[PDB]
């Protein structure tokens, strides 16, 4: 029976539910949603469940160190550990540079030990190569957000939810990855019968039983679709001129200006007959998709990974916004784009941090020499300290350390060598007999333990306090509710001390806990559209959360970006009503990019799509959830789920043992025979040690955001 109740946030998704953990004095014994939170008091069963694992005694609680390549881990002094990690990263530096050691991150790090991090490698080393597993999962969204609205980041909140009259979610199983969500969407429709929702995805997911229409297209066709569903608004005169006459610029294909004309000309190219046919769907769901967007009071949509880890990541989100943009479904309550972030704090972390490659804190960017000044003046660094190259995106990061450009590697709460593509590859890469890799990790299972030099002990979850930033710009504080047991310390405390042993000017990390960061960081952002300076820990403290911007401490948050009055950005006496300010002139842009496909499509000897998801039960690659008895009863081990049209004729029945094999690799697993995979496609789960499919998937990334697609690539199957 707890005697304190400690607010915090759920440890999992970015649905980022509001928490508070009941403490019976030393130990943690209950948990509950925090009602004051957006999820108001609700967990799903995985949230629910989460004492068995801050409780579990299977932890990394002592400094261990592998001696030599293939050798036995060991216990090590904390002390010893920290100069042997200071010695090599800076002996690195000293003999080969900067750019010969990096951080590899995660959006589960707390945003001050993911701020910290990034300063020391960028303004205490000077090298950019900082990345993290965001990069595996929004930089897709990123780009389409800089790039369609100059500004990344969700213009509207979860509220939007209530008041929306059409659901559009593609590349989303919403119910099985963000149950919170999805409950709050089951509800508006229930709430009002009225309210439509489309759900547009190869596979029919528990997500598709309150939809009004579930579009089950061909796996890469969803960019014709959209493209199709804009022929269809602009041919019916379902458009609002008013709004994208005074608000939108168009692109052609050729990323050069254009207009409303040249837009239908090309639109010309996707008519629902000849895109129904690409796409394997009946027209009709072409027309009823549109005309359910266009029509509706209010749309708003949502999409995930479906939609993002694609080497047409970037432009399926900016065919996502066109929608919106064409319309005029955005800027309003229940009208938005939004983009649904997978991790707790892959937005206040890694995205609004700027703890990627190519980034500076709160929206800066590296090759901006102005950005660089900048951040030199706001850490008090010497002239030109920062690098004005990008450092290594996570694939060219250990592509890098495979051929030993990268020679010491941190990587912290992540666990790559189980969920980065192509893994064959990586795992040789990560077996370069010269690398040294540092791994801070909570749980000894965690597969690229194999692979560490040294391994540090961090307090887990609520052992320590900070800040995780969710998919909707909301700001929550989890306070520490237990102490780390073992030798487990605060990795802020670590890094702090890895770098001033290492050799970094004490000034840069002044701080003796997270708040220190905290405050620092919250001047970093003073100025910017990103401005959380009325964040202060005590206003976090008492809230559950506040929604950015959010400038003074008098001022209540931010839901609606964009809009005059409501957004502090949008100077109160702007002239016009909205205001995207991310683009020199104030208007948002429609790209007209090319639907192509998928880097590796299937053809005479790999005739199938071959995908990967989620499964409501398992976090990731389960060192957490895998933890808890409850969430193995429904899927305890991998299987591959077949098409029954498919099946059939492959001479394929349920339960049967398969052979799954792409050009990288060939894997046992259970068949699961269903209607849930349309025709064409089989899907794997990835939250099984024993069956890493990983080393199936390709590693061709999107251009631009650099994002892989796991989503898409090409196999072939056989009985066993
Ligand atoms: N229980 C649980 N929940 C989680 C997680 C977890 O590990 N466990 N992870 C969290 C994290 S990091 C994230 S990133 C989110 C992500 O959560 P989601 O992305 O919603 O989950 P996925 O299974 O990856 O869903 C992607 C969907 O894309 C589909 N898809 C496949 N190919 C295509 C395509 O070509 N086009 C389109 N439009 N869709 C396609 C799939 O069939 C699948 O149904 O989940 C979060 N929620
Ligand atoms: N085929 C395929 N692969 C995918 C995906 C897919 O859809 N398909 N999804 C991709 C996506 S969106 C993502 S987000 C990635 C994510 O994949 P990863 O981030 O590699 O997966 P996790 O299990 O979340 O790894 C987090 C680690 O943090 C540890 N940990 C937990 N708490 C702490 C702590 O306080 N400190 C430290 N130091 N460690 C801690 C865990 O024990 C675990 O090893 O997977 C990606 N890989
Ligand atoms: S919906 Fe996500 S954030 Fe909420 S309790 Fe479930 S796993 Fe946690
Ligand atoms: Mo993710």
């Amino acid at each position: 029976r707890p005697e304190k109740w400690v607010k915090g946030v759920c440890r999992y998704c970015g649905t980022g539910c509001g928490v508070l953990v009941g403490v019976k004095d030393g130990k943690a014994v209950a948990i509950q949603g925090n009602p004051n939170n957006h999820n108001a008091g609700l967990l799903c069963l995985k949230g629910s469940l989460l004492i068995p694992v801050l409780n579990s005694k299977e932890r990394v609680t002592q400094p261990l160190v592998r001696r030599h390549k293939g050798g036995k881990l060991e216990p090590v002094s904390w002390d010893e550990a920290l100069d042997l990690m200071a010695s090599r990263f800076r002996s690195s530096i000293d003999m080969y540079g900067p750019n010969s050691v990096a951080w590899y991150g995660s959006g589960q790090c707390l945003t001050e030990e993911s701020y910290v991090a990034n300063k020391i490698f960028k303004g205490g080393f000077g090298t950019n190569n900082v990345d993290g597993n965001p990069r595996l999962c929004m930089a897709s969204a990123v780009g389409g957000y800089v790039t369609s609205f100059g500004k990344d980041e969700p213009m509207g909140t979860y509220a939007d939810i209530d008041q929306a009259t059409c659901f559009f979610i593609i590349g989303s199983n919403t119910s099985e990855a963000h149950p919170v969500l999805f409950r709050r969407i089951a509800r508006r429709k229930q709430v009002e019968p009225g309210v439509k929702i489309i759900v547009a995805d190869p596979r029919r997911t528990n997500t598709s039983r309150i939809a009004d229409m579930h579009v089950a297209f061909r796996p890469g066709t969803d960019l014709a679709f959209m493209h199709s569903m804009a022929w269809v608004i602009i041919n019916e005169e379902l458009d609002n001129p008013r709004f994208w006459q005074r608000y939108v610029n168009f692109m052609d294909a050729e990323g050069k200006p254009s207009d409303f004309e040249g837009y239908k000309a090309f639109l010309e190219n996707y008519r629902p007959e000849k895109v129904a046919e690409i796409c394997r769907v009946p027209v009709e769901q072409i027309y009823g998709a549109a005309r359910a967007f266009a029509e509706s009071a209010a749309t708003m949509s949502l999409w995930c990974m479906g939609i993002n880890q694609r080497v047409q990541g970037v432009f399926a989100n900016n065919l996502i916004h066109n929608l919106h943009l064409i319309t005029g479904q955005i800027c309003r309550p229940g009208a938005t784009s939004f983009s649904l972030t997978g991790q707790p704090n892959a937005c206040g972390g890694v995205r609004d941090g700027g703890a990627l490659s190519h980034l500076l804190p709160a929206g800066r960017a590296i090759p901006n020499a102005k950005h660089r000044a900048e951040m030199e003046k706001l850490w008090g660094l010497p002239e030109g300290r920062i690098a004005p190259e990008p450092g290594y995106h996570t694939v060219a990061l250990f592509e890098a350390l495979g051929r030993g450009d990268v020679k010491c590697m941190i990587i912290c709460e992540t666990n790559p060598a189980h969920t980065l593509p192509n893994l064959n590859k990586v795992h040789k890469a990560m077996s370069h007999p010269e690398s040294f890799i540092v791994c801070i990790e909570a749980f000894p299972d965690a597969v690229t333990l194999e692979y560490a030099d040294l391994v540090l002990p961090p307090a887990f979850w609520c052992e320590r306090d900070g800040v995780y930033g969710c998919g909707e710009r909301r700001y929550s504080l989890t306070e520490k509710a237990v102490d780390p047991p073992g030798q487990c310390r605060p990795t802020v405390n670590t890094l702090v001390e890895f770098a001033r042993r290492a050799g970094v000017d004490p000034q840069l990390v002044n701080f003796r806990n997270a708040e220190d960061v905290w405050n620092e960081w919250r001047m970093v952002s003073k100025g910017t559209t990103y401005d959380f300076w009325g964040m202060t820990r005590e206003r976090l403290r008492k809230e559950s959360g506040l929604i950015w911007p959010c400038p003074s401490e008098d001022h209540p948050g931010t839901s609606l970006r964009y809009v005059r009055g409501q957004d502090p950005c949008v100077p109160a006496d702007h002239p016009d009503r909205f205001f995207f300010y991310g683009k020199p002139d104030g208007r948002a842009v429609i790209w007209m990019r090319p639907a192509k496909g998928a880097a590796e499509e299937p053809d005479a000897e790999y005739p199938l799509y071959l995908t990967s998801m989620r499964v409501i039960d398992h976090w990731h690659t389960a060192t957490m959830t895998g933890k808890v008895p409850e969430l193995q009863k429904a899927n305890p081990i991998a299987f591959v789920e077949i098409n029954e049209e498919d099946a059939a004729r492959t001479g394929i029945k349920h339960g049967d043992s398969v052979i799954v094999e792409t050009r990288r690799d060939a894997m046992e697993l259970p068949a699961r025979v269903s209607d849930v995979c349309r025709p064409g496609l089989i899907a794997v789960p990835f939250f099984d040690p024993k069956k890493l499919v990983n080393k199936l998937f390709l590693d061709a990334t999107d251009p631009v955001s650099r994002e892989p697609e796991y989503k898409i690539c090409a196999a072939r199957v056989r009985k066993a």
